[PDB]
């Protein structure tokens, strides 16, 4: 079972079909969940989901606060990825590109998710707004040209934060990225 929290962005049911495709059991909450109810779901894994505002994160945050309660691999997608960062003590402000569009990333630690891809990749993403510092204790896994932190992991945690959209089709590798990270929560 992955979790996938509803921070009210325009794509969160892609996340869904994505992993119903790849035959994860897999189930959208609303962010404001309470916490026990998320821990009665058993959860093999979290996603926050983008949206539109940081005043719009629900539970998020505090599921990371009781993380231990739950100790099992967390994906933020965007706005997911923000409010990671945020909360572990990084800065997050606007970037340089605020259109969706097509952007090549250079994968620099392949680490988990970016296990078996390619080096570039085109992905679908915005940079309205961006992780500026990226938090102690965490890597940098994948760059572009204006946003040194497109994607990020807990150098001790499985706690990833990508700033694009795997969800999205047009995303090269969205599929895999979202697999590679289903294949995480069922070994650990």
């Amino acid at each position: 079972m992955i979790v996938i929290m509803d921070n009210g962005g325009q794509y969160v049911h892609r996340i869904w079909r994505t992993l119903r495709y790849l035959g994860v059991e897999t189930k959208i909450i609303p962010n404001t969940t309470p916490l026990e109810e998320i821990k009665a779901m058993n959860p093999k894994g979290i996603i926050f989901s983008g949206g539109p505002s940081l005043e719009n994160t629900g539970n998020c945050e505090k599921v990371l606060e009781h993380y231990d309660e739950f100790n099992v691999p967390i994906l933020g997608i965007c706005l997911g990825h923000q409010l990671i960062a945020k909360f572990f003590g990084g800065k997050v402000g606007r970037g340089e590109k605020a259109e969706y569009s097509l952007v090549e990333i250079e994968i620099i630690d392949e680490d988990e998710i970016f296990k078996g891809l390619p080096k570039r990749l085109k992905v679908w993403e915005s940079h309205m707004d961006e992780v500026k510092e990226l938090p102690p204790k965490f890597k940098i896994l994948a760059r572009s040209e204006t946003c040194p932190i497109e994607a990020m992991k807990h150098e001790e945690l499985p706690i990833y934060g990508v700033q694009f959209h795997p969800e999205v089709a047009h995303t090269e590798k969205g599929e895999e990225i979202l697999r590679n990270f289903a294949k995480l929560c069922g070994e650990l």
